[PDB]
DNA sequence: ACCGGAAGT
DNA sequence: CACTTCCGGT
């Protein structure tokens, strides 16, 4: 699983609007608890010393590679770049 | 908090 | 590999 999987799978469920939510539509979500979407996902990759700063600096190797933008100024808040993904798993698919 | 280089896995 | 680790810098 990657991390943007993860982090949508979180969001389908919106059971974990106490850690993570939405910010209208379309593709902005705000961590409001990021230290437990950290833990949460270390404990997912088997790396239990997963933090915020570390979680994040994953997401900013996601700006280059067209997943994922900063919401500028909103703190703890990401966009998808649903564009770049779709881009992704199709070339995915057509390739093999 | 957030950026991003550099090196590790 | 797709992150993780660490950290100086803003």
């Amino acid at each position: 699983i990657q991390l943007w999987q993860f982090l949508l799978e979180l969001l389908s469920d919106s059971s974990n609007s106490s850690c993570i939510t939405w910010e209208g539509t379309n593709g902005e979500f705000k961590m409001t608890d990021p230290d437990e979407v950290a833990r949460r996902w270390g404990e997912r990759k088997s790396k239990p010393n997963m933090n915020y700063d570390k979680l994040s600096r994953a997401l900013r190797y996601y700006y280059d590679k067209n997943i994922m933008t900063k919401v500028h100024g909103k703190r703890y808040a990401y966009k998808f770049d649903f564009h770049g993904i779709a881009q992704a798993l199709l070339e995915h698919h057509h390739h093999h």
